[PDB]
């Protein structure tokens, strides 16, 4: 009957609003200040909000979802059905919570010691020395101690998690926790459209790769580099090799070319972690978005004062948002502020919606919000009215180098994280095999190598946060995908004509507005319908990535011809 359905969500939303605020309360009180009370406070809300997802899951699952009319409520039904681990027994749940509180704890407090020296934490220390250090051994040291005292931490943990996600979505009417995730884009056809999307990058990839591979050749010399063979993964600048503009003074293709270093002067200029969110914030309602309530400015943790892991947090109250990050000042992490802002804006744009609609239209568009502003701010003429920077064809070509270490590397990078969780969720994927298996991937897709060979009890995964975190991955491979067409698509509002690189949509209201109207609809539609109103086409495509890429394209076809490269490796 639809009166009473409707009462349902009605009574639904007043109590999930209730309790998910407390339980976010709790969760940033641990995260910001970790004590053996706030753990506690944590313990309890854990209990009070299984309890409330078990009692509307149980009441969810008595309306046939079949014969309701009304689109809406039939939507949100659907969703409470799914308890997620509340729908495990008690014993199993509480486990399930203290194994990734466990996981989660353990990796953000571990460390990397010299004896009778000093112990180096992730962030800021190893991940400076990942991105400065530009010798082999001093590399090593940090990559090899990073997995030994992460990732061989998060073993004894990951087989029981394993077993307890998959579970919880069993009990939910999916085969394993990968189907659970996956099923959150709606979309039966997703593993063939983003093997597809991959395939469309791998040009662009390849000879990326080739590019790099060269230049690390002459930096580290031939006995350490083979010109046809994977890179070594503590050399591409990043604790994962995930991204790889830290080493863009190694292969710069036009040394002759001036640019500032950023970091340089945003220090010297007094830049601060306050004023990196200003920024951001302020290119927002350039764009007529909103901006950030005063709220945000007195309860946020933008710097270490913790899990430093930058991330953005909704209290499910549509008042209190907060960013939590070890902001350091440079433009790597300018970026990051833009991209938490993004997850910001949204919280805002969706905050009149029932809360079982306040998600993205896929986990993608949430991702990507923040980094389509970032792309314009990337660009050196908005870096020179910062005054972070001081025409040329091989301007051109050193920007959009830069630009493709982070974005193009990346690529391979986040669409195998998730192709080794859904085969380990799957069980194709075994706890003997695990580690074997990433490398294969880290391979195949990416072209790395360990600098070291992995040994028993060796765990690379966990190393890598959103794995002991339980966050899944794909939504940054579907990010940098669609904000590559956001952009394209803003440009075009904003009136951009000529090379898509060249745009910044900074102060247009037209750009702001297209955007906006997308988000507003939260999980309310298929996401086709969003990404149609965006760009007039209702497909994921890699066209608008290539499209500003093109000039690099054919730059790194003639270099690596040039020098007779092998694509590829083995
Ligand atoms: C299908 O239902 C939605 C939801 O209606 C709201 O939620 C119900 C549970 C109940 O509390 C209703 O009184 C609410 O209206 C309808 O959506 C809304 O429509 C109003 C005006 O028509 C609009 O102001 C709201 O923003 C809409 N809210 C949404 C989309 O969540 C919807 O119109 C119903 N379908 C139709 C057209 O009959
Ligand atoms: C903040 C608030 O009161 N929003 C509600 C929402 O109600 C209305 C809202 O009054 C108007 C204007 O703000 O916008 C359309 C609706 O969304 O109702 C939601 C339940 O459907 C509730 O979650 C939300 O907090
Ligand atoms: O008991 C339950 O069913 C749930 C409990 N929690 C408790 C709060 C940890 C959840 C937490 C979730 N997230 C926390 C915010 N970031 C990641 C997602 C979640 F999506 C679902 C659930 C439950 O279903
Ligand atoms: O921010 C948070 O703490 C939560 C966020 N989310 C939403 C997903 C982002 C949750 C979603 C839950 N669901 C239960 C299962 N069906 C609907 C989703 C939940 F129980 C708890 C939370 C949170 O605590
Ligand atoms: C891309 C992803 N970003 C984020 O988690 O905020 C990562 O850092 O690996
Ligand atoms: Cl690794
Ligand atoms: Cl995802
Ligand atoms: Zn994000």
């Amino acid at each position: 009957d639809e009166a009473e359905a409707s009462k349902f969500v009605e009574e639904y939303d007043r109590t999930s609003q209730v309790v998910w605020n407390e339980y976010a309360g709790a969760n940033w009180n641990y995260n910001t200040n970790i004590t053996t009370e706030t753990s506690k406070i944590l313990l309890q809300k854990n209990m009070q909000i299984a309890q409330h997802t078990l009692k509307y899951g149980t009441q969810a699952r008595k309306f046939d979802v079949n014969q309701l009319q009304n689109t809406t409520i039939k939507r949100i039904i659907k969703k409470v059905q799914d308890l997620q681990r509340a729908a495990l027994p008690a014993q199993e749940l509480e486990e399930y919570n203290k194994i990734l509180l466990d996981m989660e704890t353990t990796y953000s407090v571990a460390t990397v010691c010299h004896p009778q020296g000093s112990c180096l934490q992730l962030e800021p220390d190893l991940t400076n020395v990942m991105a400065t250090s530009r010798k082999y051994e001093d590399l090593l040291w940090a990559w090899e101690g990073w997995r030994d005292k992460a990732g061989r931490a998060i073993l004894q943990f990951y087989p029981k998690y394993v077993e307890l996600i998959n579970q919880a979505a069993r009990l939910n009417g999916y085969v394993d926790a990968g189907d659970s995730w996956r099923s959150m884009y709606e979309t039966p056809s997703l593993e063939q459209d983003l093997e597809r999307l991959f395939q469309e990058l791998q040009p662009l990839y390849l000879n990326l790769h080739a590019y790099v591979r060269r230049a690390l050749h002459r930096h580290y010399g031939a006995q350490h580099i083979n010109l046809e063979g994977p890179i070594p993964a503590h050399l591409l600048g990043n604790m994962w090799a995930q991204t790889w503009s830290n080493i863009y003074d190694l292969v710069v293709p036009f040394p002759s070319a001036p640019s500032m270093d950023t970091t340089e002067a945003m220090l010297k200029q007094g830049w601060t972690p306050r004023r990196m969110f200003k920024e951001a914030d302020d290119f927002f309602t350039s764009l007529g978005l909103l901006p950030v309530p005063p709220e945000f400015w007195q309860k946020s943790m933008l710097e270490k004062p913790v899990v430093c892991h930058a991330s953005a947090w909704d209290f499910y109250n549509g008042k209190d948002f907060r960013i939590k990050q070890c902001t350091t000042v440079n433009l790597e992490d300018l970026v990051v502020a833009h991209h938490e802002m993004g997850h910001i804006q949204y919280f805002m744009q969706y905050k009149d919606l029932p809360v079982a609609l306040r998600e993205g239209a896929n986990p993608g568009f949430h991702e990507a919000i923040g980094d389509v502003l970032a792309l314009s701010v990337s660009t050196p003429k908005h870096l020179h009215s910062l005054n972070l920077l001081s025409g040329s064809d091989e301007h051109d070509i050193n920007f959009l180098m830069k630009m493709a270490l982070d974005k193009i590397a990346f690529i391979p990078f986040s669409y195998l994280v998730d192709q080794w969780r859904w085969r380990v969720f799957d069980g194709s994927i075994t706890k003997e095999n695990y580690n074997q298996e990433w490398w294969s991937l880290r391979l195949k897709y990416q072209g790395l190598c360990p600098p070291v060979p992995r040994t028993q009890g060796d765990f690379d995964p966990g190393a890598k946060f959103h794995i002991p975190s339980s966050v899944p991955y794909i939504r940054y491979f579907v990010s940098f995908i669609i904000q590559f067409q956001f952009h394209e698509a803003l440009c075009q509002a904003a009136g951009h004509t000529g090379p898509l690189h060249k745009c910044d949509i900074y102060q247009s209201k037209e750009a702001g507005q297209r955007l906006a109207t997308a988000m507003k609809l939260g999980f309310s539609r298929p996401w086709p319908e969003a990404m149609q109103l965006i760009t007039g086409q209702p497909q994921m495509s890699a066209s608008a990535m290539l499209s500003y890429f093109k000039p690099l394209l054919d730059w790194l076809r003639t270099e690596n011809e040039l020098h007779g490269e092998k694509l590829g490796w083995p």
